């Protein structure tokens, strides 16, 4: 991995909410192994606050040892800490549980809020992309059970502890997941809060799961992504190698197996539920054609779009509230709840 | 104090940085002392994360308690929970030390890294406005320490637990808290970042006290806040009533007692150091006649508008940044850290 972009990742989707980070950022060389590589500085980092009792800062520490997605032992033992750091802080939170589930293709697990056997709250689905860990997620999922939701956060297959292929075929993991809390929550309203590739993911398995009731996304894949050679070129190297390790093919070949993965106008006619998409001006991964192709195609369409990079890191207090505020209008959630969050949206802008 | 103005500051300056804060807010239905009451809550949700080892979000919460000013019991235990559980952080991240001064008017603490005896580093003193206590900004002091400054924290007179009373000398501060660190540190060359009303306090001070050589300052007032009537009548209850309690007056008289603050075009010419501003375009407390002001009046004023608040909290990735590049420029740090501040600076724009 370029230990330049790896850099950048931090400068921009994090240096701003631990000022540490930088500090971190500047003992660290290269990607390899040793004394002074991205790996090494970020699990001693970790170890570092979590020796002295900050579990979340630990958590995002290792985190960022794993990132980009796990190619080393160094890597796999990041991982198995932050899952574990994040495992000791979840306790301390009442109702925050781990989902397990066994499949075929192998093991999912996730983390839940606001399950219950005796009500039935509407589901909150909640993944990130390619490089985002179900931890880092997690930490929201008491805020998500206040606002009525039976709320899981997981990850897409390949990314953390998911072990699944990353195929056209995972379209069917909103469905299992559905499954598995069928007896602590109402499955027959589900929402996807579906980042990224995820979102893609989301609007794939629409047409063939009834129980998806609306999508809410940030900078989805669409179809001009897997078609246009051109903007593929200029593809950041990590998106590249990320896809790769979670296709289970090499940085040369992946985009010619996810060539398939394009949303058509038949598959976009069959998505017949509210779909909100935010969109970055300055998206490096995902080609304006793709939003515009929802827009024209999507029957209920909601959308809003920032001048920023993917994710939209520096407008996450408006992208939060606009999410937010979507998912609450698209289940039907307390009017009390939505008038609170309209009226600190509308204090935002 | 009205509680949907204390609730609206949550909602600009906490809620996107900590998303339990929102949990907290929609329990909260008046300011006086009952179970759902804004002291007692934001209590009570300090206690469980102190209780879960979360020391920081603790430190937050308690914060929040004591805010705007202590008006009574249940604020003044709600700062000395603050600064106690603080104080356990920062016992557990090493270099951070409690300064103590005793001085006839009364007793102030501060927070300080990056001191020692056998080297001479630059002085970097860093206060918030009128309702910032300390503990805000303390646990950002080893990355001022890592820029190469030895690094104060403080607070204004009468806010958290500085017992000075605000008035015009209390702008000979600074020059105190140099003199109580000169053993272990280069006060010969002291830089103020001071948010809001105390950058009119290092302002007032720069033309008598020679050892500050920079002001990076964001919102401070100048001279129309003190003497424009009009704008005054429309200013939140809560600046107004916060200023009374700190400069021992009352609501009704605080802004004929405060008159004579206003920075004269004398006392501007006086001020022959670099002065960084950064202006917020809906900037609730500062009429736009205080930056202009300083562009007229200061042989070298650097300036950046968002726009925004008071505070530009929805600009924090960039003025973060752009507030501490010009610290750095300010002091001949080390081309190595600038390089980094600026690749990064330039990055987030």
């Amino acid at each position: 991995n370029d230990v330049a972009e790896l850099k950048q990742y931090v400068l921009a989707h994090v240096s701003a909410q631990n000022a540490s980070a930088d500090g971190v950022l500047a003992r660290i060389d290269d990607d390899g192994d040793g004394p002074r590589s991205w790996t090494t500085q970020w699990i001693r980092a970790g170890e570092e606050r979590e020796q002295a009792g900050d579990l979340l800062a630990a958590t995002t520490f290792y985190n960022l040892a794993r990132f980009p997605f796990v190619d080393s032992p160094g890597r796999a033992e990041a991982l198995r800490r932050c899952v574990a750091v994040f495992d000791r802080w979840r306790r301390t939170v009442p109702g925050i549980e781990r989902l397990e589930l066994r499949l075929p293709g192998g093991v999912v697990r996730a983390w839940a809020a606001g399950l219950s056997t005796t009500e039935r709250r509407p589901v909150l689905l909640m993944t990130g992309g390619i490089v985002s860990i179900k931890e880092q997620w997690a930490p929201i999922l008491p805020e998500l059970a206040r606002y009525g939701f039976a709320a899981v956060v997981t990850e897409l297959p390949g990314v953390g502890e998911n072990e699944l292929r990353y195929d056209l075929d995972s379209a069917a993991l909103f469905g299992v997941l559905l499954d598995a809390v069928a007896e602590r929550a109402d499955t027959s309203r589900a929402y996807a809060l579906a980042l990224s590739f995820s979102g893609h993911l989301a609007l794939r398995a629409a047409p063939s799961e009834p129980r998806l009731r609306g999508i809410v996304t940030a900078g989805a894949p669409v179809a001009a992504f897997f078609t246009d050679k051109e903007w593929q070129a200029a593809v950041p190297r990590v998106t590249v190698d990320t896809l790769a390790r979670l296709t289970q093919t090499t940085p040369a070949t992946v985009f010619d197996h996810v060539r398939n993965w394009a949303l058509t106008p038949q598959d976009l006619a069959g998505v017949r539920i509210p779909v909100a998409y935010v969109a970055s001006g300055r998206d490096e991964i995902i080609p304006p054609a793709d939003p515009a192709l929802l827009r024209t195609h999507v029957r209920d369409f909601r959308t809003i779009t920032h001048d920023d990079v993917h994710g939209s890191p520096a407008h996450f207090p408006h992208t939060r509230l606009w999410t937010l505020a979507q998912v609450l209008e698209m289940s039907g959630a307390d009017p009390r709840h939505r008038a609170a969050v309209d009226g600190a949206l509308a204090q935002v802008e």
